[PDB]
C-alpha cells in the first residue's frame, strides 16, 4: 500500500501544466462505443480510471491502445457486457449501457454498489433508457437492457440534475429514432464535450450547457478526432495550493470560463487571480487566506469536486469559514483528518463550520477518495513537520503524476511503500 | 375573516383562461422604476400585491393606473423609500431597491423579515448591488442603498440559485456603466420575461433563461408596451384541480413551455394531455390519479410553488407518493391541514410521504399561505360533504377570483364572512 | 392587536418570583378529569392558555373557580368533546381525550391543525390510547376514542421521546386494569409533576423522571391538594435577560435541578451563577456574553424552549455561536426578526450559525410564538432606541405579567393598542 | 480477501446461544486499566476487536491473557500511549485515555480518524476529561492528557447522548478526587455493566442506567471478577435471522430487558415473541413479514445497531417501511448492496423508503461495516440462488463465528478465500 511522506511547511510556486478532464475523457471514451469507424482522442490523461476504462472496452471486442491519444476502434464490438470485477473497480462503467443498447440493442452492466462518498443510485440512467425505449431487467446484480431495433426519440424530464445520467441518456439517443429532449439536463462544461464530440462523430446535438438539450437520432455515428478539454478539478487543485501556502502559480493549458465560481471564491479568500485565454495565474502575495463560505451546486456553481480543498483552505484561513455540500451526502471524511492535523471543524448534517488555525501539525491520515485524498496531501505540504498519507492510491485516479507536479511547486514529497 | 365554503365531491371540468403571470408582473412592476417615460404593462392579473404594488409605487412619486393593463409614468420618481408598513404586508417591495439606486444613486426599503414559508434572507440581493458598487447600510430596519454617480458592472457568481436577487442585479445592471455578468442566474420564465421587458425599454441583455445572464448598461430607459407573459402556477393549479377530480379542462392563454416538469408528472399520474400553441387540456378520464415522486428545485425542474398541489394529488392517489421540497423549509403547513380531512402522510425532514386514500372528508381548516390555501380549496372540492377554508385572503395574492373560476367547472363554492 | 413598544438600553437587574409551570398546570388539569372528588391545583399561573383551558373544562359539565390556585370538582361530566373553536385556540386541548375515555369510555378531541412551530402530529396519542384498548376513529376532523368498559394495560414502547404523548398515555392507564409500561418516556420535569398529581389522586406511578414509567390501574381517583412545580422555561427567560444585558438576577421561587443544561450553558456563556434550595442568581459583571453552542433534545439537555432566548444571547455574543434544534422543525422564526434589529446569521438546515454584534437597533418586529415573542422583547429592553414588537398576545400565553416584572427588572417597556 | 458463499432461499430455525456483549467487554477491558489487582472478565466474545484490545494493553505493560474468559493484571502499567497503527484498527482504543490520565496522570491516544458509518468526533471524551480537570493538547496527531495528582469531581451536562463519552468520563471520574455528575448521560445497557464492573473494583457509582450518573471518587481500585451481560446486537440479528426466512428460532443465555425496542418491533412485523428469564423465542409460522417503521434513538429507543438488519427486513416485507437513522450520518452503505439482490428503496436524507419484494436474488455484495456485513449474509441466506459477500472480515469484528452459528440454523454458507 503506497503512501506520501510530506515535510512541510513549504510555499508552492511555479508552474502546472493541466492535463485533459478525467471526467471529459471517460464519458468520451464509452460514447466512443458508438463509432463505427477508428477514433483519436486527445489530451487523455495517464489516470487508473483510463486503464480501467480501456480494459472494459478491449473486452467488449474494441481495438484499444494509447500513448498523449488514445486511440479506438469499435468497429467489431462483439461482446455486450460488463462484468462485476471490473464494475467494482469503476462505477463510471455504467456509461457503456446506453451505447451498447443503442447502437447494438443490448447491453448487461453490473448494477455499481455503494460508493465512498455517497449512495450514488443509477436510477436516472435507467428511467432515461427505458423512456428512449429499452427494457430494462436486473438479474444477479446485473442491468439487463434491451430493445428490438432502434430506441426512439423522448421528451424526457429529470427528477434531478444528473451529470452521468444526462451523458448517458444524451449518448444513446444520437442512434435513436427521432428527436430527444432532456429537460433539466446538466451543464457542467464535461456534458459540453462530450456532446461536441459526439457531434464530431456526425451526431446531432443541441442546447449543451443549457437545461435542456436536443437530439436529432441518426443511424449511424462514424469516426474522428477529438481534444479534450482542460481538468478543471486538477487546475482548481492547484490553485488552491497556492492559496494555501502563500505561494503563486501559472496553469498553463487552462480553460478559465470553465472555473468562475471556485476563481470567485479564491478572489474573496484574497487571492490576486489573472486569467489568459488558456491560463490561470494566482498570486496570494505571501498572505494567510481569508476565509469564504461556500456551498456545492451543479455547474456553474461551485463544483462539490473543489469542496475537500476549500474545507482545506478555510482551516487554515483567517476566520470562520461554512462549506455546505448538496451533492453528495457522505463528502467529508477528510474533515476527521484534517482534525487529526490540527484543524478545528464541526459537522452540521450537511455543514460544516471552520475555524481556521494559523498552522497545522504533520500526522499520519488516511486518504478516503480521489479529492479528500489530494486536500491531505496539499494540508502535508503547508503543515509543520511531516505527514504520511496512506492509501494515495486515491489519488493515482484523477491525478496524473501529482507527485512530480507538486515538486516542481517546491514541495517535499517521497512515495513510500512499506504497506 | 372570510372564509371558503366548498361542498363536494365534484369532477371539476370545462376551461378556464389564465391570467397574466403574478411573479412577471411583479418584477416588471418594480423594473419599471427604471423607465423615464410612460410604460403600459398588459395582462395584469388583478391581485392582492398588485394593488400594494401601484401604491407603493405611487408613494414613490410614480403616477399609476389600471383596468387589464397598468400604466405607469415614473418620470418624476421623487421619493426612495419603502416604508414598513407597507413591506410587511408584501416583501417582494425589497425589488425596488435595485431601480432606485441604480437610476437615482439612492433607495431606502424596509428589510423584510420572515415570511410564512421561510427565513427567505436577502443576502445575495444585497450582495449583488454591493458589487455593481452600491454602498449598503442596515438601520432601524431599513437597508439603505446609495452609489456616488452610475453603478458599475461587475462579473457575478450566485452562491445560489435566486429568482429574486436575479431579478435585482439584473434590473439595477440595466443602468449601470459596463458590462455585467451574472453567472448562476435563476432559469425562471418569469426572468426571461423581465428581461425582455428590460430590453424593450433599450436595456441590453442576453443569457436570459440559461445559467449566465450579460447585461450591458446603457445611460437610461424610456418607455413602451409589453404584455406580461401566463401564470404556470394558476395554469398548474387548474391542471391539478381536474387531475385529482377525475374530470377534464382546457387552460386558454396559456404557455405550455414553462410546465414541461409539471406536466411530465401530471401524464404519470395518468393524466391524458394535449397542448396547443397557447393551450394546454388535461383529461383525466374519470380516473383516480397514480402516485408520484416529486423533488422541487429551480426552473425548469418541478417547482415549489405546485409542491403543495401536488401534496394533495398523491393525498388522493393510488399508491405511495414522496414530495422532497428543497426550496422553503416552511412548506408543508398544508400537510396537517389535509391530514384533519382524512390523509394520510409522514413528514420526515424535507420529504413528505403520501399514502393516498379514495376520499377526503370536509372539514374546517386553515389556509396559512398562498399556494396551500389553493391547495385547500381543490380538496374541498374533491372531498365529501362540506370544507371551510378560514383565511382565504391568502388565496387573493396570487388568483384572480379563484371562486368564480371553480365554480365555472362545477364547484360548489362560496365566499362568506362571519369572521 | 396589542404591542410592545420597548425603549433600550437598560440593563436588566433586580429580582423576580417565579410562576407555576405552564406545562405542568396544564396536563394537571386535563389529568383532573380522572378525579371524582374536589381537586385544588395550587400555584397556577395566570395565562390565557391555563383560562382556555378552565374553559374547555367548564364547556364539559365540570365546576372551575380559580383566584393563587384553581379548584376542580369534575365529579359530573355532562358533555365529551373538545370544539374545533376551542383546539384551534390550544392544542393542548389533545390531553382531554386520555382521561375522558379511561373515565367515561368516551371521548373526542377535534384533531389539532397545524401550528406555528412544526406539523405537530399526535399519532403517538392515538398509539398509545389504542395499545390501552380505545378505539380511534377520525370523522369531521374530530378523534373519537371509545372503549366498552375499562382501558387494559399493556406494554408501550415510544418511537420517539413525546413529552405530550407520555402525559396521554401515563394519564389513561392510572384507570386501565391491570399495569401499563411506557418504554422510552419523556423524563422531562413536567411528565413528574403530573405523574405526583395523579399519584396524590391515588394513582401508582413510578419511574416518572426515567425513561420507563410503570402505571398500575386503580378503579377510581379521589380528588386533593397539589402545588404545581416552578415554571423552568420562565426562569430560563429571567436568567437569559440578565446574561445579555450585563446585569444581575435572583429568581425566586425556583427549582435549580430542572435547569442543568441551562445554567451550564449561561456558565460558559461567562455568567456567575450560584442557586440555593428556591433560588438561583445570576450575575453577568457587567460583561457582553461569550458565544456558546447547543443542541436542543429531550430532557435533561438543553430545552427547544429557551431556544430562541439562547438564539438572541447568542446574537449581542463575543464569536461564533450555533444553535441546533433537533425537536421542532419550524422554531427559527424569531432569526428574520432579530436579523431585522442588525443581527447577523445564517441558518443552515436545522441550525443557526450566529456572528454575534455589540448592538442591536430598535426596529419595529413581529412576534410569531411565544418563546420567539419574548425573545423579542428582551431584544427590545438591550436594543439601542425603540422596538416594538407587534402580536404580543403570544406572550401572554405563556408569561404571567412579563411587562410588570420586567420593568421591575429596569425595563423601559410600554403595552400600546393602534392594532 | 475472505469471502462467505451463501446459498439460499433456507428458513433458518433452531437455536443459538449469545455471546457477550462485544460492546460491554471493550468498554470493560479498557476500564480494568485502573485496576490495581488482578481482574477477570467473564463471557468475553473472541472478537477482532478484543484481540486488538489484548494488544494495546499488553503494549501498556499490562499483563493479558485469555480463553470462555480474559485474565487482566495491570498492575504494572509502564507505558502510556497508544500507537497511531493500533489505532487507526480499532477507534474504541479511545477509551485507554481516561483511565490512563486518571491513575497514572497521563496519557496519549492517537486521535482517531473517520470512520466508515460517520466522521465520528470524540469532542465529548474530550470535554469531559478536561472538565475533570485534565489538560488535553494535540500534537502529531496525538491527544495528550496530563493532570498533576488526581483529577477533580465536576458537575458535567453532556449536549449529545454519547455512549463512548459517557464511558470515558464514568471511567476517570472514579479515581477523582471528589463527586462528578454525568447529566445527560447514556443509558445504553452496556453503560450500566461498565459501571458495575467499575463498583466490582471499588468504585462508587449510582444513577447508571438513567439519565444523570453519579460517581464519587475513590484513592485506588481493587481486581475482581465480572461476567459480561448477553449482547442483545447478536441476539437481535438473530432473531431477525428467523423473523425475516419464516423461521422460529431460540436465544440462549439472552437478556430480554434490553431489547424492547427490538422484540415490539418485531411482534409489529408479525412475529410471535415469548420470553424468560434467560431466553427469546421467535416464531414466523411461515409467514412473510409486514414492514414496519423504525427510528433509531439512543437506548431505550430502537438501536443503531440493528438498522441494518430491519432494513433488511423491511425489503422482503409486505407493504412500506421507513427506516429513520438519527444517530450516524453515513450508515446506509448497506442499501445499494442490497439494491443489487433485487430490492426497492430510495434514501431520503436520512431516512429510508422501503417497497417489500417478495424475494431476492443471489449477487456479488461487499460488506462495508459489521451490521452491515451481517445483514448482507443474512440477505444471501433468504435470497434465490448464491450470495457472495465480499471482505466479511467486517462481520469478524463483532460475531463470534457467525457461520458456524447459522449454518447450525439450517444455513447453506461456507467461508472462501480467492482474494
Ligand atoms: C467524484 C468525482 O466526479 C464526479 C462529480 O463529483 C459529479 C458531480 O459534479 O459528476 C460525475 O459523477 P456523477 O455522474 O455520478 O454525478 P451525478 O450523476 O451528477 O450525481 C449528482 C447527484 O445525483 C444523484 N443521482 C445521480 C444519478 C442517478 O441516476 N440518480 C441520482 O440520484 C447522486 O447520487 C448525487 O446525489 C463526476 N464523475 C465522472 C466520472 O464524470 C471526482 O472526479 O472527484
Ligand atoms: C412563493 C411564491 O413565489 C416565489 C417562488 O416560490 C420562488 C421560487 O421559485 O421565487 C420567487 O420568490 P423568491 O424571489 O423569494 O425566490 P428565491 O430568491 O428564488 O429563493 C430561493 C431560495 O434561495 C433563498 N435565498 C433567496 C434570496 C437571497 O438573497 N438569499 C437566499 O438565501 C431562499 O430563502 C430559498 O431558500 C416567487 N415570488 C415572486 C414574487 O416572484 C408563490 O407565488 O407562491
Ligand atoms: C412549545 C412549548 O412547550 C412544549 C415543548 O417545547 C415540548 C418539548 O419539550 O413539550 C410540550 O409539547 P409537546 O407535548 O407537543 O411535545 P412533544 O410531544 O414532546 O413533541 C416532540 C417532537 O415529537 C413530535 N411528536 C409528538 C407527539 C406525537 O404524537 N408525534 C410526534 O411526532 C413533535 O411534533 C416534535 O417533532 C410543551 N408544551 C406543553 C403544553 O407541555 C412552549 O411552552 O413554548
Ligand atoms: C457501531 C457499533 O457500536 C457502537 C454503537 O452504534 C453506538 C451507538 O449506540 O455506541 C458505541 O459507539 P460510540 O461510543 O461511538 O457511540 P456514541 O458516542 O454514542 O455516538 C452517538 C452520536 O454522538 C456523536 N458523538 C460521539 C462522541 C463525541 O465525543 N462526539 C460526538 O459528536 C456520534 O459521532 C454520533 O453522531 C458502540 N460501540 C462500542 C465499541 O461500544 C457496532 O457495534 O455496530
Amino acid at each position: 500500500m503506497d503512501k506520501f511522506r510530506v515535510q512541510g511547511p513549504t510555499r508552492l510556486q511555479g508552474e502546472v501544466t493541466i492535463s485533459g478532464a478525467k471526467n471529459a475523457a471517460l464519458p468520451i471514451l464509452f460514447a466512443a462505443l458508438l463509432a463505427e469507424e477508428p477514433v483519436e482522442i486527445q489530451n487523455v490523461p495517464k489516470l487508473k480510471d483510463i486503464d480501467t476504462t480501456m480494459k472494459l472496452l478491449t473486452q467488449l471486442g474494441t481495438k484499444v491502445e494509447r500513448x498523449g491519444s488514445v486511440w479506438i476502434d469499435a468497429s467489431n464490438v462483439n461482446n455486450f457486457s460488463a462484468p462485476y470485477d471490473l464494475v467494482k473497480t469503476m462505477r463510471a462503467s455504467i456509461w457503456a449501457l446506453g451505447p451498447l443498447v443503442a447502437r447494438f440493442g443490448q447491453g448487461q452492466v453490473s448494477l455499481p454498489g455503494g460508493s465512498a462518498i455517497g449512495a450514488r443510485p443509477v436510477d436516472l440512467h435507467i428511467f432515461g433508457l427505458e423512456k428512449l425505449g429499452a427494457e430494462i431487467k436486473l438479474e444477479e446484480g446485473y442491468v439487463k437492457a434491451s430493445v428490438n431495433g432502434r430506441l426512439k426519440g423522448a421528451h424526457i424530464v429529470m427528477d434531478k440534475v444528473s451529470v452521468g445520467a444526462t451523458v448517458t441518456i444524451m449518448s444513446a439517443a444520437t442512434l435513436a429514432e427521432g428527436t430527444t429532449i432532456i429537460e433539466n439536463a446538466a451543464r457542467e462544461p464535461e456534458i459540453v464535450d462530450t456532446a461536441n464530440f459526439l457531434v464530431a462523430l456526425g451526431a446531432k446535438i443541441s442546447g449543451q450547457g443549457t437545461d435542456r438539450i436536443t437530439i436529432e437520432g441518426v443511424e449511424r455515428l462514424g469516426g474522428g478526432v477529438y481534444r479534450v478539454l482542460p481538468d478543471r478539478i486538477e487546475t482548481g487543485t492547484f490553485l488552491v495550493a497556492a492559496a494555501i501556502s502563500g505561494g503563486k502559480i501559472v496553469c498553463r493549458n487552462a480553460q478559465p470560463d470553465t472555473l468562475d465560481a471556485v476563481l470567485a471564491k479564491l478572489r474573496e479568500a484574497g487571492a490576486d487571480i489573472e486569467t489568459g485565454e488558456d491560463w490561470i495565474s494566482l498570486d496570494m502575495h505571501g498572505k494567510r487566506p481569508k476565509a469564504v463560505t461556500v456551498r456545492t451546486a451543479p455547474h456553474p456553481a461551485f463544483p462539490t469536486d473543489m469542496q475537500a480543498q476549500f474545507t482545506l483552505l478555510n482551516l487554515v484561513a483567517e476566520g470562520t469559514g461554512v462549506i455546505t455540500e448538496t451533492i453528495f451526502e457522505n463528502r467529508f471524511m477528510h474533515v476527521p483528518e484534517l482534525i487529526r492535523m490540527g484543524a478545528h471543524a464541526e459537522i452540521e448534517s450537511n455543514t460544516v463550520i471552520c475555524h481556521g488555525v494559523e498552522k497545522l501539525s504533520g500526522a499520519q491520515v488516511m486518504a478516503t477518495d480521489l479529492r479528500a485524498s489530494a486536500s491531505l496531501v496539499l494540508a502535508g505540504c503547508i503543515a509543520e513537520g511531516t505527514t504520511v498519507v496512506d492509501r494515495i492510491y486515491h489519488i493515482d485516479r484523477g491525478y496524473e503524476r501529482i507527485e512530480d507536479k507538486l515538486r516542481a511547486l517546491g514541495a517535499n514529497i517521497e512515495r513510500v511503500k512499506g504497506e
